[PDB]
């Protein structure tokens, strides 16, 4: 017996850390914006006898999780997942930041009041509330899990990216600023702050032709033609496997308490992703583009290091690589469409 709250189940890492924590034989209660959502969840995985789902139509508003927490005392581990990956953007503090923020305080004021034997708590945040601009782009710079991106509020409002950037930033600020500015802290805090997400989905029944995920930044590639430019893009990746992995070992490892943990594998250009999928897929090579070998200098010149010796030695498993994760996104994608 050992209960666990995951928060947007349906969701492209949560469903992986729902498959992986029910292979761990860990009772899992995932919340779900609708009631058709938590019925396909359960179907999914054939209702399992530890798998249940309660409906918190919005995380963010006021006591969302209040009913949850009242209703299962017996929970002790709170993964927190959901936030608005995108949307249309009209206004980023209306639609976007004060979300983020005022939403992330209406889960820990819900936890501190009524999430009582809950002990270790992990908040999915992202690379980028650690990398500055300037500093991600310097060649000779280290980025490692004490930086903080250092965006102004009225910088995060300029465009939907630095929205994006920004909220996850002033979110995780005040997950923190939460765990100081309140006194008996039943439980401790743990962050996942992964780079680009890729690999497969958790099954290939939920692949749709434009993957609400960042892979699509892969699928996207699919989509171009032998004349078309590529793209240009660039960062770091992980898979969402070793993330989904990460957010178990963040409350069942105790050197996790208190901390801020980078998940990222490597780096990459979209070069690199043409590179492999011309590579490793015949029945596609001449119906994409081409220039192979320009990542390497690209990602030498133009990126800082990313220092995640910290993170990969708490976690203490093996990634997988590139090769290997854009490989599987791909091959699903593939053997979807038929
Ligand atoms: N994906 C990446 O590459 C990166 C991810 N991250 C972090 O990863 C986390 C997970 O996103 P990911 O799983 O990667 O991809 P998804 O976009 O698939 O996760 C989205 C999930 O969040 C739910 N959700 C979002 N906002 C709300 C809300 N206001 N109320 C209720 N449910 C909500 C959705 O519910 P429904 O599906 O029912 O609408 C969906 O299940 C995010 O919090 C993001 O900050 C950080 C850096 C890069």
């Amino acid at each position: 017996p050992i209960t666990v709250i995951v928060s947007g189940a349906t969701g492209f890492i949560a469903q992986h850390v729902v498959k992986q924590l029910l292979a761990k034989n860990y009772q899992v209660i995932g919340t779900v914006r609708s009631t058709a959502k938590g019925d396909h969840l359960l179907k999914l995985f054939n209702n399992p006898k530890n798998l249940s789902y309660e409906i918190v139509e919005d995380v963010g508003t006021k006591g969302a999780f209040d009913k949850v927490l009242q209703k299962h005392g017996e929970a002790k581990v709170f993964l927190h997942l959901a936030s608005p990956f995108h949307f249309n953007v009209t206004d980023v503090e209306k639609e976007l930041l004060l979300p983020a923020v005022d939403g992330t305080k209406n889960v820990l004021q819900a936890i501190y009041n009524f999430g009582n034997n809950i002990e270790k708590v992990v908040i999915t945040s992202s690379y980028a509330a650690i990398s500055t601009a300037s500093k991600e782009a310097d060649k000779n710079a280290i980025i490692t899990e004490k930086d903080w991106n250092e965006i102004s509020w009225q910088d995060a409002l300029l465009n939907p990216v630095n929205g994006y950037r920004g909220s996850k930033k002033f979110a995780e600020k005040a997950a923190w600023d939460f765990i100081k500015s309140n006194d008996n802290v039943k439980f401790s805090l743990s962050t996942i702050n992964p780079s680009f997400v890729f690999g497969p989905q958790s099954f290939g029944s939920e692949i749709k032709q434009s993957l609400n995920t960042s892979s699509e930044i892969i699928n996207s590639i699919l989509k171009l033609k032998p004349n078309d430019s590529i793209p240009a893009s660039k960062g770091g990746w992980v898979d969402v496997r070793d993330v989904a992995k990460a957010h178990i070992i963040a409350f069942e490892n105790e050197d996790a308490k208190n901390q801020r943990i980078l998940l990222n594998s490597g780096r990459f250009t979209s070069q690199s992703l043409v590179d492999i999928i011309n590579d490793k897929f015949p029945d596609l090579k001449g119906k994409i583009p081409v220039d192979p070998g320009s990542d390497k200098s690209v990602i030498a010149e133009s990126l800082a290091t990313i220092d995640d010796t910290k993170s990969r030695e708490l976690l203490g498993f093996e990634y997988y690589n590139l090769e290997q994760s854009v490989y599987d996104t791909v091959e699903q994608i593939v053997n979807a469409h038929k």
